[PDB]
């Protein structure tokens, strides 16, 4: 199986959405915080919800993709 | 530009490495923690290092990719 | 306007759902943490999303309702 | 039993008191933290006190009620 | 003005109450935690309550007295 | 046994030292933080030090006394 | 100026004292926390004390030396 | 075995690098936090990696050396 992340200039294209990066180092920081917050919320909710939101795991995947793309863009920038 | 993450059974293939998943929900939790820890270390080091390690951003990218793959695998599993 | 929370024994009834409490002291701490985490996640997502998913606002309110019901049970029990 | 929370504009009316919200995003975080802290304080005092002061249980419930009302205002506002 | 803390064996006598110490080093730890929790709650509540509970400041004083007595008892024990 | 804390105007006199209060509410906050920090340091050091510093327990006692005095002064002030 | 740290097997020798490590991964975390806590305590005491006790500065340096020695042992071991 | 740390004024000389301190109180706190974060990151990566990158162990030791030097400067200064 494949997962494909498309990158055009400063924009990530994935899952019928565009995600624009404006300040890469700060964006990377914020994206890492968001994925952590999502994972930790999922963990806490798992005590009560017999099935934790597909919504939260959808967001976690989406933001993980953005983090993966943003970090790639940064490394590309540094190598140039 | 494209980023491609290859998945075969429980293994993510990327950047000449294999990353094997063993318990998706636990691995997702651990991976989220790792990317957060990397990002926060990068932030703290930026106060003293004029160039923060390429090593740290390389690791952050790698683990972001694994998180993006693991979360995709989980969603696929739940839909099946 | 008016919000009504129904309590049958150790169960809260609200918004098409039923929520059972089993350890009030622990449940109150856990529910407060969940509400805090949801609120903070919405805040962080709002940096990037014009519209944060309605499901997150719904969860936030739901868990705050359970918390209000739990604290009611806690004081009634203490006075007994 | 039934708990009733009255909301007039940005004010919550409950238990002989009125509570005015002014920044929902911030107030929700702050109120959740207060509820958590009250619950934890009661827990810790219970190590030494046969009876923890009723005022603490009352405050706990009061602030949880304000939080439930605040989150209601938050979602209504978001849907608007 | 004077504040007088009476100590008899393992018991603190103050404010018409007796407070018994059973495990001094652990009690000191727990008492320090309680005074901190009280102070921090008072601080958080001060954002909303134009006058924060006399109750909370009463408890803070009481537990500060117990901490002061417990620490004295420990130092006395060590010197013997 | 007795412990006596002497208070003259804004000054606590104890153990051949004077401790001057400047802003009661702020000083109470700071003093609570200090006793907490001392207690938690003592706890962490206990893993490596067979006898944790008498110095640290001396400081903890001293600052507990100042907290007990400051809180008393605040209550007296509020009653006047 | 020169600082010398002597290491005999798993023991650090410095400033009239010997310090024995037993679990480098845990000891490094614990020592870093102790150093941070000492530094923060000195900071807080310096609000009220013209001179903070020399013992606290000594403990701070001592534990930082043990941490430097422990991290040396950690990398030597890893390379082996 | 012997570790040697050279200090010229406010500069630490070690392992082909120079490190300049500017605010000892803040630098000590920040360096302790960096050391703790590196140690915890190594711990977490060791869940998944047979060999954690040597660079992380090197950074950990480096920052611990700077922290040991910084604390030496702090007490020398205090005694002066």
């Amino acid at each position: 199986s494949k997962i494909t992340i498309n990158i055009k200039d400063n924009t990530i294209e994935y899952g019928h959405k565009e995600f624009v990066l404006s300040n890469l180092q700060e964006d990377i920081k914020n994206l890492a915080e968001i994925v952590y917050q999502l994972a930790k919320l999922i963990e806490k909710l798992s005590q009560y919800e017999e099935e934790v939101d597909t919504e939260l795991y959808n967001l976690l995947h989406e933001y993980a993709i953005y983090l993966a793309g943003a970090t790639s863009m940064f490394i590309d920038s540094e190598n140039k």
